[PDB]
């Protein structure tokens, strides 16, 4: 991702994409027994794991220390869970595309309690998303560059190895918006589109940031901390190659 | 700000800029007796009328509703604040510059119940401008880009005039895009020195949406709603002319 070119970048990225989960549940019976939040909550955990390997196929993320990589993610966990929910239910006005056999509307999240505000505020995302007719190139840079930017800044102290990684950090997120600016040059925007439509697309990664921190205000408006969680899974050991 | 160059957009904005404001506490009494809250309290209400009168020099932001324009304050004015102290504590390491005669470090913050947390995010982000070297001209371009979109996407409903609002209002954004690569062109930046330049920038945006979330949480973390008290001050009259 320095000496890795745009398209070079672009291919490995669209290859390290996660598989589209499930919901679990016996479509055999009603839905009246399913507790939608028990099966948000079950889909959401499943998706982090494949989020993790995900993380590590991103250039430049495994190059980070074990800590640093833990941090990154922590903090970015659910805003990448987000803009994935977003993604896909582009191409489906109204609805948030959780699964491939759960389709919801903004009336089924009032079933719980204060949710209905994040639904409205994920379908309209998923509203910009469609007027802006994202593409998929586009949208697997922006989900790298959530990973690498919200806890670059949370990085409290700085040791030499940690003014280091956000130095490596900031360089990686530099060739990501050479990547993003290639792709729309690539396309035939013009020179003022190309920045008039780098800008539109960050901009909506406060808009991410700001769902994330609702969401982790209503996760807790109610075992083992995340930072442990995730590091039990991103220490893995290299005995099953 | 579609038929006004860049210079002209420039210029209004560094022309807009609020007043610095002093802490109101008598300098002859000692410091203990002295409620920090009370004196940041204080001192945010004071600047949050000035901000009302900053926000219509904005261009384009008199052309919106009132209820449009009381929303996008609503939804941005503790961003706007913090960015406010960040730029102005920025040759002030360790510091944040609250008011002239109130600078404070985060042993000081730790006096309020919780508050240290967010004054070490502020002072991470001076510290990120000093790294970039965040040029006014480039701050107040930061400043309006928050107003305009923080609020933008929680513009429920659509009416046709509320659509007519968003069209204006990504319009505006557009041209402000176009101001900020411009400075960055006449400072002699590449070109692609300009777009990671621009990415830098508005990535930090997403860092002070944190903050401002973290901020609401604490600060209500504990009168007249402010859309009231906000819609009062945007809603004059024209007799004082
Ligand atoms: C939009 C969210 C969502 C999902 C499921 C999949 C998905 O991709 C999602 F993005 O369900 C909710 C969901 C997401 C995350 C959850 O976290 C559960 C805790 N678990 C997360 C990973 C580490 C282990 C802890 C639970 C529900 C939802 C949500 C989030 C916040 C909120 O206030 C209301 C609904
Ligand atoms: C960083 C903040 C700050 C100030 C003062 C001036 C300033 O420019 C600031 F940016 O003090 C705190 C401050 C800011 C806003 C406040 O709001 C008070 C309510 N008032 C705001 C405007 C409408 C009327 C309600 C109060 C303290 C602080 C703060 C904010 C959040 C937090 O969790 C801890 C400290």
């Amino acid at each position: 991702a320095l000496s890795l070119t745009a398209d070079q970048m672009v291919s490995a990225l669209l290859d390290a994409e996660p598989p589209i989960l499930y919901s679990e549940y016996d479509p055999t019976r009603p839905f009246s027994e399913a507790s939608m939040m028990g099966l948000l909550t079950n889909l959401a955990d499943r998706e982090l794991v494949h989020m993790i390997n995900w993380a590590k196929r991103v250039p430049g993320f495994v190059d980070l220390t074990l800590h640093d990589q833990v941090h990154l993610l922590e903090c970015a966990w659910l805003e990448i869970l987000m803009i994935g929910l977003v993604w896909r239910s582009m191409e489906h006005p109204g609805k948030l595309l959780f699964a491939p056999n759960l389709l919801l509307d903004r009336n089924q999240g009032k079933c719980v309690e204060g949710m209905v505000e994040i639904f409205d505020m994920l379908l309209a995302t998923s509203s910009r998303f469609r007027m802006m007719n994202l593409q998929g190139e586009e949208f697997v840079c922006l989900k790298s560059i959530i990973l690498l930017n919200s806890g670059v800044y949370t990085f409290l102290s700085s040791t030499l190895k940690s003014l280091e990684e956000k130095d490596h950090i900031h360089r990686v997120l530099d060739k990501i918006t050479d990547t993003l600016i290639h792709l729309m040059a690539k396309a035939g925007l013009t020179l003022q589109q190309q920045h008039q439509r780098l800008a539109q697309l960050l901009l909506i990664l406060s808009h991410i940031r700001h769902m994330s921190n609702k969401g982790m205000e209503h996760l807790y408006s109610m075992v083992v901390p995340l930072y442990d969680l995730l590091l039990e899974m991103l220490d893995a050991h290299r005995l099953h190659a």
